């Protein structure tokens, strides 16, 4: 009803969403389908606070997020198919001149970067939303 904030187990709670702090060496695509088959998808962020609660449980060494140039056209959007109305790329990113560097990673700093998708990272976020309890 009122209060959005239950998460399942291993699961972390922010605002109404649950998020998964994956680890394990995977590709992009690998590590979207490690989200699908836990019932989450990658990572999409929508806010500086979202984003700085993202940065204080990002893995040091990059994780993988739900951003990707899925049209190829340069537009990066989120798999989820949520609004892309926040961002925080590392200055200069995404640069033009980048083929095949369609998908997107989180530096231990939160800043994204672009990479190629079939580059392997030692960490992927999933997100779902949380449950509510019943007033």
């Amino acid at each position: 009803g009122f209060v959005c904030n239950t998460c399942p187990e291993k699961w972390i709670n922010f605002q109404r969403k649950c998020y998964y702090f994956g680890k394990g060496t995977k590709q992009w695509v690998h590590a979207r389908y490690a989200c699908d088959d836990m019932e989450g998808q990658l990572v999409s962020i929508h806010s500086p606070e979202e984003q700085d609660f993202l940065t204080k449980h990002a893995s040091h060494t990059g994780s993988w997020i739900g951003l990707r140039n899925l049209d190829l056209k340069g537009e990066f959007i989120w798999v989820d198919g949520s609004h892309v109305d926040y961002s925080n790329w590392a200055p200069g990113e995404p640069t033009s001149r980048s083929q095949g560097e369609d998908c997107v990673m989180m530096r231990g700093s939160g800043r994204w970067n672009d990479a190629f998708c079939d580059r392997k990272l030692g960490a992927w976020v999933c997100d779902r939303l949380a449950t509510c309890t019943p007033p």
